[PDB]
């Protein structure tokens, strides 16, 4: 119920919400159904339209206009955003030279500059290019301001999820908005785009900017808009807002357009209809900033002109059905589109196997558009996979398909030409960001970032501190002149013993073999260095990784690679290794091929053993340095170590073997050396961090060896390819992976072939930033080089993309 019968009289676009059963007059009243009888007459005037013209200057104040162009306008904080162009002989702001904004001119009684976030829903990157012709505000905001090339959203690019990322600097999978529908099934409730479910609360996780302004005492404007107020009554409701008295003016405010999405749909991304729609949204941000400039504020406030994801074209006979696939289509529910998800018909149903739903739509045609995954196994990358309205059965779509149960569900629902929601990685989903304003940078370039960190910067904007969230608080600090926020880096937790050799060879019982009994003072001193690190600055380039938790650990020195073993784990966490332009690849030699060395400087009861992967008929190992690349015949002794050893699925050393025989050389040619830190993951509940012992899901059988879900690899070379990995002076570049350990290699569909035809594919799939290997092990990297802090954050954020 609500009695809609009080009156919206001095209360038009009240910021203060007011409760049920009275009449509201705010942004959202419409929305609800629930605005005062007189909203539209009170608040959303139109009468003589949004511009100024001659014949209106000076006018007699007539309050039945949509805006004023009498002479107490300005003071009344309600002219139309083109008065002072018409009736007072100024420029539009467009038209002004830019001038370098060094420090805020506000007006007096502003406490900070404002922040205004001019959001665009579906601003593909490339519109910035490919449309400049017809916006020449957005062009000058993005060539005076600070712009990236593009901006990454998360998955599934889909509207809702990327908002309130947007807003709170979570993944979906930690704010709850997983996608535009939903099933709870705790809730047993159901989120649609349509209805009134998507109002509750309960959906809606974290804390968003409006929420974390309000709590530290920042005021801000309601940053959602009802569909039907036009575009230019919220930017005068925006621009009457910072007219308020400075006790009530709030310093934080949100614009929203549904264009290009809407017509992107309609039309596709480049289709001819969408000149217009760009056209609008530029003249949107004319009148803004014309706005502002009335009101002297433009060059006091913050502008954020930031797109949800892009668009991508997509018609309805390029959509594959699961009715071809399956047999029981009707014991399932998809939710269907650019991504798709699939859970059970009934809970009631026992004869539901995801398994064989699994193996149905795994590879069973040959150009197959979609492919199904258990969320799990995933793409770590992604984070979709820790929230219990994420179905555990997951189909990634290919750019340009969608996926849907049956033909009938596309005919009883071609319309649409443009759709999104695909994998955060394809260059159509991406989008833009510009910032402009006295807190960031003149005329400056920034690489691509994921729209994650932004919430932590729009903080640092306003002087919050931002609760707790996915983004990196400082890897953004060189969007800014001012204002950074200075990180400190993790202490480490941990320390680690550096063993010497404490045990013979017969104290081992490990039921290992290897062929190595073979016998010099000049070679003796020389091992025993390389033992105690005399290689370690060559190997280990950027300090030591830090161990971010509470565990027993050794750092073990060999010629060729350093390592960090968990006497908790049995195995390394780490092992370090550079690997130059001229470094030669061997072969493991016939008789070593069975090679495994106890390691005299670990004891036998925190070793692994050989017997253990003898009787798991599932199991097998290989290593984590590669014997491959090993510097000498002598020297490859060290990589048979037990302490080098990894439990490895047979299907996957398929992977192993061909990233340590074949790339790591190839990339160490292309890069000019680099170097290499691989490691072990265990994430068992999929949660994107460091699982502890008691999480393990796996040992290899009749051990305490625990299984890895995953393994790493980052590798770091010099930006400057003309410099060498180990003797660089400058930025680095690095590139890393977070392999899924599988038992089977059903993921790649052309894995019956050579390694050379599908390995290196696996792996640009599995791309991750350092940061996601930083949460899955506890571990902190990049601890002593010649950068500052910040730089290293970008780096530890960067996601090397494989996109042309
Ligand atoms: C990205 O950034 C985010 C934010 O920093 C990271 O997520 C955080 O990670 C923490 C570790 O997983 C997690 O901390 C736990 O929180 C518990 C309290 O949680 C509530 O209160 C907070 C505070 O305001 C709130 O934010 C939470 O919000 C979640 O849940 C509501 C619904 O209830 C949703 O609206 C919201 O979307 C959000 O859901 C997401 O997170 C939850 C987990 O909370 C997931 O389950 C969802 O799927 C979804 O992803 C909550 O309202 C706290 O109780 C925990 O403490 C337990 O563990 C410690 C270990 O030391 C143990 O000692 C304690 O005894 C305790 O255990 C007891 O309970 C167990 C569980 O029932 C039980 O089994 C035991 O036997 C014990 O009885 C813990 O501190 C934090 O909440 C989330 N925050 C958010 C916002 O998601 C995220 O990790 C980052 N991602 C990456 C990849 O880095
Ligand atoms: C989704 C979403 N997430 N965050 N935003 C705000 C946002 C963030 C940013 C940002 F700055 F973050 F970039 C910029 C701009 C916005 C405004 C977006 C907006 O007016 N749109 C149209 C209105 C539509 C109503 S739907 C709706 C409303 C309230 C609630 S409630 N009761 O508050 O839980 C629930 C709902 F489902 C949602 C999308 N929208
Ligand atoms: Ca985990
Ligand atoms: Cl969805
Ligand atoms: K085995
Ligand atoms: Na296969
Ligand atoms: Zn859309």
């Amino acid at each position: 119920w609500t009695a809609t019968s009080g009156s919206c009289k001095g209360r038009c676009f009240e910021l203060q919400e007011v409760g049920p059963p009275d009449c509201r007059c705010d942004n959202l009243c419409k929305s609800y159904s629930s605005c005062c009888h007189d909203f539209d007459e009170l608040c959303l005037k139109t009468a003589r339209g949004w511009e100024c013209t001659k014949d209106r200057c000076g006018e007699v104040r007539n309050e039945e206009n949509a805006c004023h162009c009498s002479e107490d306008c300005l003071s009344r904080g309600d002219c139309c955003t083109n008065y002072q162009v018409v009736c007072k002989g100024e420029s539009h702001w467009v038209d002004d030279d830019c001038e370098e904004i060094k420090v805020p001119e506000c007006p007096a009684g502003f406490v900070r500059p404002p922040l205004i976030i001019f959001s665009v829903d579906g601003f593909r990157a490339s519109y910035m290019k490919k449309g400049s012709k017809v916006m020449p505000n957005i062009e000058k905001l993005r060539s005076c301001g600070t712009h990236a090339p593009y901006m990454r959203p998360v998955y599934p690019t889909k509207t809702f999820p990327n908002l309130y990322t947007l807003a709170t600097g979570l993944y979906p999978e930690s704010h709850g908005i997983v996608g535009n529908s939903m099933y709870d099934p705790v809730f047993d409730a159901s989120f649609h785009l349509r209805g009134r479910e998507k109002f509750n609360h309960r959906w809606w996780g974290g804390q968003p900017l409006w929420i974390t302004a309000t709590k530290q005492g920042v005021r801000a404007g309601t940053f959602f808009w009802s569909v039907s107020i036009p575009h230019e009554r919220r930017i005068l409701t925006i621009l009457q807002w910072l007219s308020l008295p400075d006790n009530e003016r709030p310093s934080v405010y949100a614009f929203y357009s549904e264009q290009p999405d809407f017509s992107g749909h309609k039309y596709g991304p480049f289709g001819p209809e969408m000149t217009n729609p760009l056209r609008e949204i530029d003249k949107t941000v004319g009148q803004l900033m014309d706005g502002l400039k009335q009101l002297r504020l433009h060059r006091c406030v913050n502008v954020i002109f930031v797109g949800d994801h892009g668009m991508e074209d997509v018609t309805c006979d390029r959509t594959e059905f699961l009715s071809n696939y399956l047999t029981n289509v009707d014991d399932i529910t998809l939710v269907p589109g650019t991504l798709g998800r699939i859970r059970a018909k009934s809970i009631n149903n026992s004869k539901y196997d995801p398994k064989t739903i699994i193996a149905a739509l795994t590879c069973k045609k040959p150009d197959q558009h979609f492919k199904p995954y258990m969320k799990q196994h995933l793409p770590k990358r992604l984070h979709y996979a820790n929230n219990r309205r994420i179905e555990d059965i997951h189909l990634l779509v290919d750019r340009r398909w969608h996926v849907a149960r049956k033909p009938l569900d596309v005919y009883k629902k071609c319309f649409f030409q443009g759709d999104h929601g695909f994998d955060n990685k394809v260059n159509s989903m991406q989008t833009v960001f510009v910032g402009y304003g006295p807190t960031f940078k003149y005329r400056t370039k920034v690489p691509p970032f994921e729209n994650i960190e932004l919430y932590n910067v729009m903080c640092d904007l306003l002087g919050l501190k931002p609760a707790p969230n996915n983004g990196t608080h400082g890897s953004l600090n060189h969007l800014l002149r001012t204002n950074t926020f200075r990180p400190t880096m993790p202490d480490e937790v941990s320390r680690p013993n550096y063993p010497g050799i404490m045990y013979l060879q017969s104290e081992f019982d490990l039921g290992c073999t290897c062929d190595d009994k073979v016998e010099n003072k000049l070679e003796e001193l020389n091992k025993r260095l390389h033992t105690k690190g005399s290689t370690k600055e060559r190997h280990l380039l950027y300090g030591r990784p830090a161990v971010l938790y509470r565990t027993s650990y050794d750092i073990l020195y060999h010629t060729d690679f350093e390592s960090g073993y968990s006497e908790i784990f049995l195995m390394p966490l780490w092992t370090s290794y550079t690997i130059s332009k001229q470094a030669e690849v061997s072969s493991i030699p016939e008789h070593l091929t069975n090679c495994v060395r106890p390691d005299v400087r670990v004891s036998p009861g925190f070793s692994q053993n050989c017997l253990a992967y003898k009787n798991d008929k599932q199991m097998s190992y290989g290593f984590l340095f590669p014997p491959y690349l090993s510097s000498s015949p002598e020297a490859k002794y060290d990589a048979f170590l037990v302490t080098n050893m990894v439990p490895m699925y047979p299907a996957f050393k398929r992977v192993w073997a061909y990233f340590q025989r074949v790339l790591v050389k190839k990339y160490a040619s292309e890069r000019n050396g680099v170097n290499v830190i691989s490691g072990p993951i265990f994430d068992y509940n999929y949660d994107g961090l460091r699982d502890t012992e008691d999480e393990i899901k796996q040992y290899v059988e009749g051990s305490s060896i625990p299984v890895p879900t995953h393994y790493y690899s980052i590798i770091t070379s010099c930006l400057d390819f003309t410099q060498p990995a180990d003797k660089c002076d400058g930025p680095l570049s690095v590139s890393s992976f977070i392999l899924p350990h599988r038992p089977d290699n059903d993921e790649s569909c052309n894995s019956s072939e050579d390694e050379s035809k599908w390995v290196e594919e696996l792996m640009k799939m599995h791309t991750a930033r350092v940061r996601d290997i930083e949460h899955l092990t506890g571990l902190d990297f990049y601890r002593k080089t010649s950068r500052s802090y910040s730089e290293i954050l970008t780096l530890k954020t960067y996601l090397h993309t494989y996109e042309s």
